[PDB]
């Protein structure tokens, strides 16, 4: 007989949960029937215990079963998300969302699951002209017509409402903040996943491992929930059930070091900017990381057909990325996004 | 600025607060201005960081700021609580209350904080059945403290802006520091007390804000989980006295006390606990009453500190010889019945 103050108290005395708990809690969660008091002692609780990938996975999954999936075969096979945590603290350009329109530039399709923030990824691109408010099916048309789509998180998880506003009330950081990457409506296979909180990264990649993705959980060993290019980053490297952990350096791929402070980002406008100059081939350091980014999601993509080996998959998607920002693809799929938002 | 990212965040990374950062959470808890949510984020937080002396003082002092104190002059000098943490999970017999009249009736006078359990029965459902007005507010305690020796602080009555607090409380169920607010926020402030804890990681953080406080304190937790002095075994003791505290393991049988069982002491309904209270007071042999002789003799051993630091084993004879003159002289029967003859001439 499940309750909160069996759950709560198995947290607190700092115990991993029997199986079906964490399940039972988000489920509760999401049909409305948890008091505030008790999303909040729960995601609390579960921070500071700190979560299993089991338990993870039992709060995704459930999350999962209340969302609004997109239509029955309009999510290619091979899709690819791009996508992080966030809360690294250090407010940065939108680099996963600029990566995200580089791959699908590239040729690779590409179902981005994101948010508001500080502008967040939908800030930026609703800054743009982009429509981030579409439901299931005008998504799968944007993947079909434009090879990009976006599913906003409200839109998509009506039922987490009560667990959003009780993160909004409290703050802090949660197990909660692990759920958005885990969770995209499309279910794609292959992912670039950035993970602010170090420690949980690996629980993150323990998550996709169980679904037979092909994912590259990364984290900047700057704090960066992204491939970074000031310092090297680890990465969980995930496919096949099973993990890689592993240092990886760009200086092996020529990446000049940078510095943190020139990757911050601004309002929505400023971000906007950004996104324009690096389409248009502005060289320099926010370039170099959304090519090192959208490269990383070109190799997990490319763990699907699973071909190439490590280094080649890497110089090929750092080339595709590239020649996908020079020969304007990339900025001709954001003003093809545009308009197919424009045209209804 | 203090906020609740600031304050959350400090704590989910482990970190005790800087200073005034509970005291603030408190103002915000005991304003209505803590959304529901925050309350509970933050009482968790706070347990599983660990609270500290210092950040427990901080809340207890909030709290005592927002009570409504009794009338100037009432409260004597000398006066004792006996009361504990609650939650030990074992359903006894109301060992705290039993030994509060014992203590008022040795000559001790007693201002007793409490509330309902709110089960199977606690202290103030059990008065309640011995037919004891606990719903009294500030002047009429002061009078039931000078005309009878004893008075009781019922914490809806005296706590009224913690209701924020206490319906978060009963949504999570689980145990957290806000359990120790009881004991620490007493509206009479007595300056001695027997303070039971039912978490043994916590009672050394209580005696530490009796510390800071200079209170005549022993802080106990039975090694069988009771939040009180027990007779089935061993107990821990931290005893306060002159701003320090110091850890003892206590032993009963060095008093000749033979062990009990847990079942020995366990409670029912009000109606059953009330029928156990009257059964000690008229002077039935057996565990109830080595119970209560045992808590009423620590209270009297603290009591003591406020103007002493007697030997210990003296002033435990002492104690143990002047809890059980009350029972057996009549007194402590006669001390209830003048109790609830007291509360009957309010109308
Ligand atoms: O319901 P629980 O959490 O187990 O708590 C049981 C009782 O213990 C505490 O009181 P106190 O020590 O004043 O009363 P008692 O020892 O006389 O019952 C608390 O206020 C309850 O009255
Ligand atoms: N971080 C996220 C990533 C994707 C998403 F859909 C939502 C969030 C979020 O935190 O609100
Ligand atoms: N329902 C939601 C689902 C995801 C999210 F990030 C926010 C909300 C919200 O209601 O604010
Ligand atoms: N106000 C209170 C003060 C203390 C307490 F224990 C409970 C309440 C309550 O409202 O239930
Ligand atoms: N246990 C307690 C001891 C004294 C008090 F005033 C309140 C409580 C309580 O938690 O309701
Ligand atoms: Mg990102
Ligand atoms: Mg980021
Ligand atoms: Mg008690
Ligand atoms: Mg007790």
């Amino acid at each position: 007989v499940p309750s909160w103050p069996q759950i709560l108290g198995r947290l607190t005395d700092n115990r991993d949960l029997a199986r079906g708990q964490a399940a039972w809690a988000m489920d509760q969660i999401m049909t409305g029937n948890a008091r505030p008091a008790q999303i909040a002692a729960f995601a609390v609780a579960m921070t500071m215990k700190a979560p299993t990938a089991d338990e993870v996975g039992e709060l995704a999954g459930v999350m999962l079963s209340h969302a609004h999936p997109l239509p029955a075969d309009t999510v290619p096979d091979d899709a690819v998300d791009v996508v992080g945590t966030g809360g690294d603290g250090v407010n940065t350009v939108n680099l996963s969302t600029m990566a995200a329109i580089v791959v699908a530039a590239a040729g690779v399709p590409v179902v981005k699951h994101g948010n508001r923030a500080l502008s967040g990824g939908a800030d930026t691109l609703e800054a743009l002209g982009v429509r981030i408010d579409l439901g299931p099916d005008l998504v799968a048309r944007s993947l079909a017509e434009v090879g990009i789509g976006f599913c906003f998180a409200p839109r998509f998880h009506p039922s987490y409402r009560h667990a959003a506003a009780v993160r909004r009330e409290i703050g802090v950081p949660t197990v909660f903040n692990l759920l958005g990457p885990l969770t995209n409506p499309a279910r794609p296979r292959a992912g670039l996943i950035g993970c602010a909180f170090a420690d949980l990264a690996e629980v993150m990649a323990g998550v996709f491992a169980a679904r037979r993705s092909s994912v590259l959980v990364v984290h900047g060993d700057d704090g960066l929930d992204e491939l970074t290019t000031t310092t090297t980053s680890t990465i969980w490297r995930v496919a096949a059930g099973s993990v890689d952990k592993l240092t990886f350096d760009p200086a092996g791929f020529g990446f000049a070091r940078a510095q943190l402070d020139q990757l911050a980002g601004g309002d929505a406008q400023a971000n906007a900017a950004a996104v324009r100059a690096v389409l248009g081939g502005a060289r320099g350091p926010v370039r170099d990381a959304v090519v090192l980014n959208a490269a990383g999601a070109i190799v997990a993509h490319a763990g699907l057909s699973s071909r190439a080996e490590w280094l080649p998959a890497w110089e090929e998607g750092l080339r595709r990325a590239s020649a996908a920002i020079d020969t304007g693809a990339a900025e001709q799929l954001l003003a093809r996004w545009v308009r197919f938002g424009r045209q209804i």
